[PDB]
């Protein structure tokens, strides 16, 4: 569920989801209405697309099991939906971490008048 | 700034902004596009309206001073913008706390297809 996704984000990035990622750029911070501005912004686009493949699941409310082994998120046992939701959240949190060095604070609460139209998955 | 607003939210409600408030309802959780579903949702509407009165300020990046030693947020000294921003943030965090009694978990990640058109401040 979203709480677990937020725990992943904090653990991988060192930042709380609000405001560093929930307000970020033209996709993360504008309800997926704009073209992603950079790699961090695109992580949210991929995460939505990842959830979009789970048509028979409730990615926002289904609680899954996971642990950490050798610094890697290990999605544990559970329903097929639980494992697939976990893999979406893991991929996005690691994506945030991988792009910490191009993260721009001035993209937090970015003025959406300068955002461009968005593309599909 | 936004980091401080999030700290106020945690201190007043005992909940982190994500996901409990950033995904809530039709205004908080839908970028201000829908009409507020309940009192918690309306807190975000009033917060945006409060920021809109501060046309000479930068509510999202300006860092202000405040304390909460005795369970009440006290906005401290600073520029007029810093104090006005602080008061907007305090009022919204208190608004979340005072309406916890009617908070509905089912409004987290509410399906925006059932959100209605919103009003002006």
């Amino acid at each position: 569920d979203l709480w677990q996704f937020g725990q992943m984000i904090l653990k991988e990035t060192g930042k709380l989801p609000f405001p560093y990622y929930t307000t970020y750029g033209c996709y993360c911070g504008w309800g997926g209405q704009g073209q992603p501005k950079d790699a961090t912004d695109r992580c949210c686009f991929v995460h939505d697309c990842c959830y979009g493949k789970l048509t028979a699941c409730k990615p926002k409310t289904d609680r899954y099991s996971y642990s950490r082994e050798n610094g890697v998120i290990i999605c544990g046992e559970g329903t097929p939906c639980q494992k697939q939701i976990c893999e979406c959240d893991k991929a996005a949190a690691v994506c945030f971490r991988e792009n910490l060095r191009t993260y721009l604070a001035r993209y937090m609460a970015y003025p959406d008048v300068l955002c461009a139209v968005p593309e599909k998955c």
